[PDB]
């Protein structure tokens, strides 16, 4: 009897069966994020997660952060750790690594598949509309033309987003895939979407057709908040935000891939160079925009402020929000829009720390939803997302629409339309 940091006791169904509500038990999914939320990585009949399992991908343990990860999970020593995998030999280096740093209660449970995920009395939970978040092997066998789940279309392209720097793209990106700036899709004058007739055009020059399956993704480049356009760098920022336009576009099919070009090559998948040109298509097929309600605007946003089953989501930084800095080198005002729920996105406007994993893969959706909650951000509401021009409002937008959400828009003009009039009211300082 003697703590082992290499044999680890193996739970049963039955005895984890019985602690799915035991507060001082935590089941740890080591699977990747694509298959906690729902993705049949294995061919499983049902994908998901244990019923109340954290998600902690084996992947993470080269993060030189692991344990602040863990902590920051609420993942305790005095807990009852219990992991499980596709294969308990997935959860090895895991419980070694929870041994190593202090955690004695650390368990395996071997039988998640095909035992629990084979039987319908286990009760299991997954991300509603996960097929929207794809891994990168979805993409890597579509652009293949194998035969993959969760899609029945026959025309698709993948599109890989950045803001004014085609660098990013030629740099490195996925085989065949073709690049659009952000600049297509939205106004460097108001940094709101374009009108129809521009979406409808730029849409057909990049080959998009409203019944064509489109892939996003984008590349993180570090940005650094000295730059002139810092924006050039958060190129997952961007991809999802052309994502909220395609879809309140008329785009029928958008995916994002999950984590941007970071999954795709710590997937080891091929890298192209080359200068992909475009394969203009002359329809568009739709009419622009098909989904109107996913965009907000200021008037219907004042309107939401005073109502009560309607709220405007501030998706900014701290700094942002407490009228320390704009966040932006082109925006003076200072200051918050009066009356928004407050839901703190990351250090600056370049990055979302509290939406993502280290590795920008959407954080756990458990997590957002608890913590959107405890300020009253929740589906029965209406909710407009925004921040400073509704690329972060665009993403967090997106992550509850995930959740299936049923009314979430994001307010497109954000502070930079709200300050740029000086009749609006704002505050300032800590609230
Ligand atoms: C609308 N542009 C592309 C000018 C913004 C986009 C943005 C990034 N993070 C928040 N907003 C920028 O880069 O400042
Ligand atoms: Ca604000
Ligand atoms: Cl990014
Ligand atoms: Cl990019
Ligand atoms: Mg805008
Ligand atoms: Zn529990």
């Amino acid at each position: 009897k003697h703590k082992n940091m290499y044999d680890h006791t193996e739970i049963t169904t039955d005895s984890l069966l019985a602690l799915l509500g035991s507060e001082k038990v935590k089941i740890i999914d080591v699977r990747s994020a694509d298959a906690y939320n729902g993705w049949r990585m294995r061919g499983e009949v049902r994908g998901g997660h244990i019923k109340g399992a954290k998600s902690l991908p084996a992947k993470w343990l080269t993060d030189p952060e692991w344990l602040n990860i863990v902590r920051f999970k609420q993942i305790r020593p005095e807990d009852a750790i219990v992991l499980y995998g596709y294969t308990p030999e997935e959860c090895e280096q895991t419980a070694t690594r929870f041994k190593e740093n202090g955690y004695n209660n650390v368990s395996v449970f071997h039988r998640f598949h095909p035992d629990w995920t084979g039987n319908d009395a286990f009760p299991m939970d997954r991300l509603e509309q996960y097929n929207r978040l794809v891994p990168a092997e979805w993409v890597n066998g579509l652009i293949s033309g194998e035969e993959i789940p969760e899609y029945d279309n026959d025309t698709f392209i993948v599109c890989h987003a950045h803001y004014r720097n085609r660098d990013a793209y030629l740099s490195g990106h996925i085989p065949g895939a073709t690049d659009m700036d952000t600049l297509a899709l939205e106004s460097p004058e108001t940094w709101n979407r374009r009108t129809p007739e521009e979406l409808k055009k730029a849409l057909e020059e990049h080959g998009i057709t409203a019944s064509t399956t489109v892939v996003l993704y984008g590349k993180f480049m570090h940005p650094d908040n000295a730059d002139e356009f810092p924006g050039s760098a958060a190129g997952h920022i961007g991809a999802i935000r052309l994502a909220f336009i395609m879809m309140y576009a008329g785009v029928e099919d958008v995916r994002v891939l999950n984590g941007g070009y970071q999954s795709w090559t710590d997937a080891g998948f091929a890298i192209s160079k080359d200068d992909v040109p475009k394969t203009t298509v002359p329809e568009f097929g739709a009419p622009i925009p098909s989904r109107p309600e996913f965009a907000v605007d200021i008037d219907e946003a004042k309107e939401m402020l005073q109502s009560e089953d309607s709220d405007l989501v501030a998706v900014r930084s701290y700094p942002e929000y407490i009228g320390e800095v704009s966040g932006y080198n082109y925006i003076k005002k200072k200051g918050r829009i009066p009356g928004a729920i407050f839901a703190e996105a990351g250090s600056d406007a370049y990055h979302m720390e509290n939406y993502r994993n280290h590795d920008h893969t959407t954080r756990e959706y458990h997590e957002i939803e608890d913590i959107w909650a405890k300020s009253g951000i929740i589906p029965k509401k209406h909710l407009a997302f925004y921040c400073g021009t509704g690329w972060r409002g665009s993403e967090a937008w997106f992550n509850a629409l995930l959740m299936g959400w049923p009314r979430v828009s994001v307010y497109d003009g954000g502070w930079f339309e709200w300050s740029n009039d000086p009749e609006n009211p704002y505050e300032t300082g800590v609230p």
